[PDB]
């Protein structure tokens, strides 16, 4: 048995900013009152995972980074009620507290109590679970998935149906419901509607398939890496552009294309510029442009307001705009139901020793995901 | 009958900016197809007006200004069909083609015959009906209604109610409606909210007004002069605030006042720091902020645009997001059965020939609306 036990196990330590992942043995400590120990099964390589390593995302280091997976209950503190041993779930990095302002909002889905504001990258107890080469290591977003066995919170984690493929599911953990529910929930796309989706990577994907569903009639992808588009048109893209083939700005490429602007567009990079040109984009009157992109620490965007006054609407969100607890279950059981498809996003599964491997191919821009599997 | 004939009148001409009007003769030019001549029988002062003089808002000059006031039809072109010598008329300022693509849609107001975006200052079709000391002079966003006579587009007239008291109803050719239709349209203000009023003049006063008659349990306005919070009170703001009270910025202020930000803020000066700080100020992950100010001339705003991607709403609004010729007669109708008020705006009333007195109780801070009669 592990149970009520230190765990020793492999993980993927980052140590300090762009260096490779150091793969070695971690202590997890067991889960306290109301925390969950998982037993790992696939994690993916999220581009946010990249902007830890790369200080576009800051949070303390050292850490064990890794936050859209699937894996298998080992044990439960006390008072857990919402997963036992052996269950499938998803971990959450974007808790759902249920009691906070946001979790009782009927649209928020930012629960106060997330990582990701203000890392500290601990517990909620303000504790850490792992300890590597007899030092502590940070969390990430209260779910650290790059590592055999993770501690979360009962709030970071949810159930997910005991038939579900892992190695495809953990996807719903962040890139594919982050760009669904960015078009179907936060755009709230319309039927008929045209859109531009600026980024063709896992997350732009899931935006256009999200547009897909909610009928939209155009769906224009936007890469600078024209190797994307053929995987973008597949998922549902009509149009193709990239910004490095014209003379003119894109907006203003975009707007003629769309005969004065289209109706929804997504910024899914993370670069200021693309969200001025993304909003830009949008009709002047009745568009509406949504954030999905991290943007680079602690850096502002110029814009006139101009552009907002005319009646455009500007918004972001974390997460696709899901209550996360409420949400991923749900989702898991669409995908289950063939509601939507995972394998477009799949490009590479490697096992995790390679996890190197896998940031490498996001880097050169070769993959959408990588699933590593434990 | 002056049909068809060109009418000498006083108009109050803008040469330059920075300067007090001069009422003087102008030559008003008899209507053209699809034109209408208004003899003028109120207009207020919008600080819109002023932001023309002090070249906040670039228009080509010289010009006659004016946008918010009503008269009567004294003759129609041809082709005219929606209003008749004789009625009562509220000019459009953004007007409503009922054609283009922005007029069709459900949400959009901002119609692409307006004069706004790239002010050219002249009628539809690209010339003036004004002369001033043999030389011609621009129009005002189609209405140029500080004039006894103006010349507008069909597209630019509203027909109201025969017993409408003028020297109310101008009042929602621009500030009434703008504020009013900004919460209870833009904004969609929700009953039990809290909401934040940046600007306590006639449009913020009228932003109060539709957050009441949404059902805000809390409604602050914030306003540097203080003697704005009396009447912001009578009309329904729960708590007003000066930010020149506090050390802190007021967005603290205001998020610690709402216990973690308020519901609905709404932008109502015209300042790049207050259009960021009304944004800081809604909760981070459910918030809306509208902007409703006239921003200074080609200037941008800096911002961080993580304040969006927690999940706020930014967007702004002109004319309150109310398609303007069906909505104007509407407004009226309401007004006259006592839906809203229109005398908590009126502050000070003067003779047209008084115009530069009611510039002056603007710009001191005195004014909220003087209504100026022809
Ligand atoms: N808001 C959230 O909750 C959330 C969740 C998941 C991911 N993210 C962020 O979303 C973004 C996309 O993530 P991902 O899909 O995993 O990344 P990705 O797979 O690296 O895709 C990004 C795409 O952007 C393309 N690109 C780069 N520069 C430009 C440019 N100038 N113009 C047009 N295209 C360009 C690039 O070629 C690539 O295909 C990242 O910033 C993530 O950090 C946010
Ligand atoms: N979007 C539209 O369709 C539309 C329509 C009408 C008016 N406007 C604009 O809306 C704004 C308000 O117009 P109005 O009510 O006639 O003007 P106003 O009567 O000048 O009111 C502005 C108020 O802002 C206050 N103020 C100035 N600076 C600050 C500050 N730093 N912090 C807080 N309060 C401050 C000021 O004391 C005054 O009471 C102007 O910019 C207009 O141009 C826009
Ligand atoms: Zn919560
Ligand atoms: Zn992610
Ligand atoms: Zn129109
Ligand atoms: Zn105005």
């Amino acid at each position: 048995s592990t149970a009520g036990k230190v765990i020793k196990c492999k993980a993927a330590v980052l140590w300090e900013e762009k260096k490779p992942f150091s793969i070695e043995e971690v202590e997890v400590a067991p889960p306290k009152a109301h925390e969950v120990r998982i037993k790992m099964v696939a994690t993916g390589i999220c581009r946010s995972d990249d902007h830890v390593v790369s200080g576009t995302l800051v949070t303390p280091l050292p850490v064990i980074a890794g936050h859209e997976a699937a894996g298998i209950v080992e044990s439960i503190g006390e008072g857990v009620t919402t997963v036992r041993p052996g269950d499938k779930v998803i971990p959450l990095w974007t808790p759902q507290c249920g009691k906070c302002r946001v979790c009782k909002h009927p649209e928020g889905n930012f629960c106060l109590k997330n990582d990701l504001s203000m890392p500290r990258g601990t517990m909620q107890d303000g504790t850490s679970r792992f300890t590597c080469r007899g030092k502590p290591i940070h969390h990430f977003l209260g779910t650290s998935t790059f590592s055999q066995y993770t501690v979360v919170d009962e709030i970071s984690v949810a159930k997910i149906d005991a038939a579900s493929p892992l190695e495809k599911v953990c996807l719903i953990g962040c890139g594919f419901s982050t760009g669904y529910g960015s078009a179907v929930k936060v755009a709230k796309v319309t039927q008929g509607s045209t859109c531009a989706v600026f980024g063709l990577g896992g997350v732009g994907l899931s935006v256009i398939m999200g547009c897909k569903a909610a009928g939209a009639a155009r769906i224009i992808g936007v890469d600078i890496n024209k190797d994307k588009f053929a995987k973008a048109k597949e998922v549902g893209a009509t149009e193709c552009v990239n910004p490095q083939d014209y003379k003119k700005p894109i907006q203003e490429v975009l707007t003629e294309m769309s005969n004065g602007g289209v109706d929804f567009s997504f910024e899914v990079i993370g670069r200021l510029d693309t969200m001025v040109t993304a909003l830009s984009c949008c009709q002047e009157a009745y568009g509406v442009s949504v954030i999905v992109g991290v943007p680079p620490d602690s850096q502002n965007l110029s814009m006139n307001p101009m552009l907002l006054l005319s009646g455009r609407t500007w918004k972001g969100a974390i997460f696709g705009g899901f209550k996360s607890k409420d949400s991923v279950p749900k989702l898991v059981a669409d995908f289950m139901a063939k509601k939507f498809a995972l394998d477009p996003l799949i490009t590479h599964v490697l096992p995790f020793e390679k996890i190197n491997e896998g940031f490498d191919l996001l880097r050169s821009g070769e993959s959408i995901r990588t699933i590593l599997t434990f």
